[PDB]
């Protein structure tokens, strides 16, 4: 089930995962 109110939440959830991966990947390429 998808809703407009939850629509933002759904997008946010995916975005958070992307940020985490990007942030995590930073350690791998850390300086």
């Amino acid at each position: 089930m998808i809703t407009i109110s939850t629509m933002l939440q759904f997008g946010l959830f995916l975005i958070a995962l992307i940020g985490l991966v990007i942030k995590l990947i930073e350690l791998s390429n850390k300086k």
